[PDB]
């Protein structure tokens, strides 16, 4: 079966880590790859999703919410809480509200990088980043039809077809779309999404490949995004009860819609076996919209300490009272990346080189033309008896409500060299990036005008040393940088902040066995986090400092053509090494301790042959619900199941029914909170049947 082999075999090549073809063994970093074979069978629905059974990683954060695909790596996210992810080793560069998606249904691979890569990326979270493969034309033909149906009326169907145009394989191309239909988990939600993916791959001679790709989404309701409380939530309320797994606090009347196109390609050229140019490029279009009225913590919260509206209240009422506040966004977001490079490998005595030098750019620019509604701008909601009723979101007062008329522009340029040197069986990997990474800021409603322009030289070293049983220990250190985007007391935006990680570890991939077993052991670390004013001044400062290290390790391997084995355990220590006020703490949201195993069995001979059968356990250990750690989020364990039956009996080969079951045990957990008013319910259990005909 597909999915064997591949976890275990083909997941073993990658390139965002070097970004060129290297095997994950000779990688000096964490690296994770999941193929689509794997998301084939998880039918995951997000890409985070898919990334469940891999290390140092929290993928279900923002609980049953799948707005974003926001994933906090070795306990960090980026910088103003934004996404990073790169689609075609090109960053989907996103801005405030304005984040693109990617459905797992249009990807191929999804590879994931833990710790710093500045070297190759230019700007980037100290956690990591997440980089998808877009599905490219096969030259043997596939023509796909499936079918899906299941719990919360989820209704999709979807197609994937794959061919040859010309005789000889010069001209072959790919169309694969998908429309989605469903009711969020939250009363009165619903998701619709609507994508379309035509990819055209010209070959002019066995050593050019041109392939052209584009994507295309239309998402008239993304479903729910909103706040809940604690109170109602971790802890009952006043009257002992705890608010609904389905709970909505937001208007009748909530929209929330996201649209997305997307040109490019992907250009490969190999003069001779020491010369092969690369180049990639994107141009895209991004826009989103809302009318959302959201939560805000109970009165008694001391967030709403200066609420008209909670103090016209018995102080008994105010616990179980939310206040509640909307925002009216509307954003434009145009982006432009190319990223060209040389490569060249050569010898010198006994040493291989394989040299990379790139030049790679991207331009941004975001128009947000929003309103935000401060304190009492909404009605209040009792907790006790709730009316879900519509809101005016065009009816806005000054008294309550005030504009936010932005236009961002980020730029960056860099160079950056590469070498791979090997001696034997070293392995040395040595390189260096500088990067220009100008920004600025207009704001039209005031008039003013805010930009920086920053110069930041990031590097990365690392040996390898492989065994010849397939042990490759290794080590390296590596850096990142992050510019900021806010602004100082002085008037003036603040410095980047820095990451600075350094690990050791092995990886077991023998040549000869089907597994992959990774351990690894490392101390990351911000610099220039910004941090609370040692003064009343609401304005911050800079200075401050975090620390994350920990233990990852996961295993991979088919321990028999009829079963096949996937888990990880992660054990991450994350603290405020110095901060002006939470020093000593842990960042919320970060567990300590992250666990997870996937085991599945296939009949090959007897009655049931052809069924497959499978199970996962995803543990997720307790967290603090926010940065004063004045209260924590209990662990909880999720239970998945399969079942799947290939259909080459009655007929059809290649094809398959399936039935997926997540949170089997129907468990009721908050996944997170990143403040006391600010929570979120985990999924309830989901029951979908997949039908998928391949003709
Ligand atoms: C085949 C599944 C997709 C069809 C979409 C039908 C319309 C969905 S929405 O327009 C109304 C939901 O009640
Ligand atoms: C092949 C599946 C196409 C079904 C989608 C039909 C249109 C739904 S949406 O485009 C308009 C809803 O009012
Ligand atoms: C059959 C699935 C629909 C494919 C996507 C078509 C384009 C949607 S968006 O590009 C324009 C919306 O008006
Ligand atoms: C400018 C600071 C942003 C404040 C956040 C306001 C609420 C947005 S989110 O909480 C709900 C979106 O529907
Ligand atoms: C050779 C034995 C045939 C058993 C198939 C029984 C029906 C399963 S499939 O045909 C429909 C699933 O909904
Ligand atoms: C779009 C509506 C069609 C839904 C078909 C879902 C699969 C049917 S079979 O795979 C399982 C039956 O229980
Ligand atoms: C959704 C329509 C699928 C088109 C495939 C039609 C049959 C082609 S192949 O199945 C046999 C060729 O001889």
């Amino acid at each position: 079966s597909a999915w064997g082999p591949a976890a275990t075999i083909a997941a073993r090549q990658s390139a965002t880590g070097t970004k060129t073809d290297t095997p994950i063994q000779k990688v000096p970093q964490s690296i994770s790859v999941v193929t689509a074979e794997e998301m084939a069978l998880h039918q995951p629905k997000s890409v985070k999703e898919a990334l469940s059974y891999t290390p140092g990683v929290s993928v279900g954060t923002r609980g049953a919410s799948n707005t974003y695909d926001h994933l906090i790596i070795r306990g960090f996210a980026a910088e103003g809480q934004s996404q990073n992810n790169y689609l075609n080793g090109l960053k989907l560069q996103g801005n405030f509200y304005n984040d693109a998606v990617i459905d797992p249904y249009m990807l191929e691979r999804a590879e994931i990088m833990r710790g710093p890569v500045s070297v190759l990326y230019g700007k980037s979270s100290p956690g990591g980043l997440l980089n998808m493969v877009s599905k490219r034309p096969t030259t043997e033909p596939l023509k796909e039809v499936q079918f899906k149906a299941g719990t919360d009326s989820l209704f999709q169907t979807g197609f994937d077809f794959s061919d040859s145009l010309d005789d000889d394989g010069v001209y072959s191309y790919r169309l694969t779309g998908l429309a989605r239909s469903a009711n969020a988990q939250q009363k009165g939600s619903e998701e619709q999404r609507y994508a379309i993916a035509p990819a055209f791959t010209w070959r002019p001679d066995d050593k050019t490949n041109f392939t052209f790709l584009s994507y295309f989404q239309n998402e008239p309701e993304t479903g729910y995004y909103g706040w809940l409380p604690k109170e109602g939530t971790v802890e009952p309320l006043p009257n002992g009860k705890r608010l609904p797994t389905d709970f909505n606090e937001g208007a009748k009347n909530n929209t929330y819609s996201r649209n997305e196109k997307m040109v490019g390609y992907s250009f490969d050229h190999e003069f001779n076996d020491t010369f092969t140019v690369r180049q990639n490029l994107r141009f895209a279009e991004n826009k989103t919209s809302q009318n959302s009225v959201y939560g805000y913590g109970v009165c008694s919260d001391p967030a709403n300490a200066y609420s008209k509206q909670c103090a016209a209240l018995a102080p008994a009422d105010k616990g179980h009272y939310l206040a509640r506040k909307y925002v009216v966004d509307d954003e434009k977001l145009q982006n432009f990346s190319v990223d060209t490079q040389l490569q060249s490998k050569f010898a010198t005595g006994d040493i291989d080189h394989t040299l990379l030098t790139g030049v790679d750019f991207m331009r941004m620019r975001n128009d947000i033309n929003a309103w935000f509604g401060y304190d009492d701008s909404v009605p209040l909601l009792n907790l006790y008896n709730p009316v879900n009723t519509d809101f005016d979101f065009n009816a806005k007062d000054p008294a309550n409500s005030g504009p936010y008329r932005i236009l961002n522009k980020q730029k960056q340029t860099g160079v950056y060299v590469q070498d791979q040197a090997q001696w034997d069986k070293v392995l040395v990997t040595l390189g260096g990036r500088y990067d220009w990474a100008d920004q600025e800021s207009l704001n039209r409603v005031a008039g003013t005008t805010d930009k920086r322009d920053d110069k930041q030289f990031t590097w990365r070293g690392g040996v390898n040393y492989l065994f010849d049983n397939g042990v490759t220990p290794y080590f390296s250190y590596s850096e990142s940088f992050e510019p900021s985007s806010q602004v100082g007391k002085d008037g003036n935006i603040f410095a980047p902040s820095k990451g600075k990680q350094y690990e050791v570890g092995v990886k077991y991939v023998p040549e000869d066995r089907p597994i992959v077993v990774t351990g690894a052991v490392y101390n990351l670390t911000k610099t220039n986090n910004l941090m609370a004013d040692p003064e009343g001044s609401f304005f911050s400062v800079e200075g401050g400092e975090i620390r994350a290290r920990g233990v990852e390790i996961e295993a991979k391997r088919p321990l028999s053509a009829s079963v096949n084995v996937v888990g990880s355990y992660t054990y991450t220590d994350a603290e405020y090494t110095t901060d002006t006020t939470y020093k000593g703490n842990t960042p919320a949201q970060v567990p300590k301790h992250m666990a997870s195993l996937w085991a599945d069995y296939t009949f090959f001979d007897g009655p049931l042959s052809g069924l497959t059968l499978g199970t996962g356990g995803r543990y997720t250990g307790s967290s603090y619900g926010d940065p004063a750690n004045s209260f924590k989020v209990g662990s909880y364990t999720v239970v998945d199941a399969l079942v799947r039956y290939d259909l080459a009996r009655v007929g059809m080969a290649g094809s398959n029914v399936a039935l997926h079951v997540n949170n089997l045990f129907d468990r009721e957990y908050v996944a997170s909170c990143f403040n006391t008013y600010g929570c979120f319910w985990g999924a309830e259990r989901q029951v979908v049947a997949t039908a998928t005909f391949r003709f």
